[PDB]
């Protein structure tokens, strides 16, 4: 599913993501954005052979069983395909315990580098929330 940018801020909100962890919903939009472009169904591979899954690319080697990762952990307990859902249940969980980890929403590169110190609430604006 493609979502378009405030449905996605509203589907984020109802799932508990406002402020998860102090990170105001526009973080998790703006990560969206430039992880997956909205796009549920997103992938990419890695040169460790472990790939980037759905509308935050969460990763097969320590989140999410894809069946092909060296090192497969599977924190979040979930297979890969679950995170490419039309329904983010599953990727907003596993989110939820990656921002939780230790380092923040820093462990998303694309939301350190294009998105974190930025005006991120821009992102939610014109969404009547
Ligand atoms: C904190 C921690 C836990 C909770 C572990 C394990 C390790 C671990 O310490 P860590 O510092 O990560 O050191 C390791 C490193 C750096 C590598 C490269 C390892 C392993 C470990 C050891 C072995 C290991 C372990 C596993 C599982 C499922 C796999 C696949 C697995 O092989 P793999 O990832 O190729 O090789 O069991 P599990 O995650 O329940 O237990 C064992």
């Amino acid at each position: 599913k493609v979502f378009g940018r405030c449905e996605l801020a509203a589907a984020m909100k109802r799932h508990g993501l406002d402020n998860y962890r102090g990170y105001s919903l526009g973080n998790w939009v703006c990560a969206a954005k430039f992880e997956s472009n909205f796009n549920t169904q997103a992938t990419n591979r890695n040169t460790d052979g472990s790939t980037d899954y759905g509308i935050l690319q969460i990763n097969s080697r320590w989140w999410c069983n894809d069946g092909r990762t060296p090192g497969s952990r599977n924190l979040c307990n979930i297979p890969c395909s679950a995170l490419l859902s039309s329904d983010i249940t599953a990727s907003v969980n596993c989110a939820k315990k990656i921002v939780s980890d230790g380092n923040g929403m820093n462990a998303w590169v694309a939301w350190r580098n294009r998105c974190k110190g930025t005006d991120v609430q821009a992102w939610i604006r014109g969404c009547r929330l």
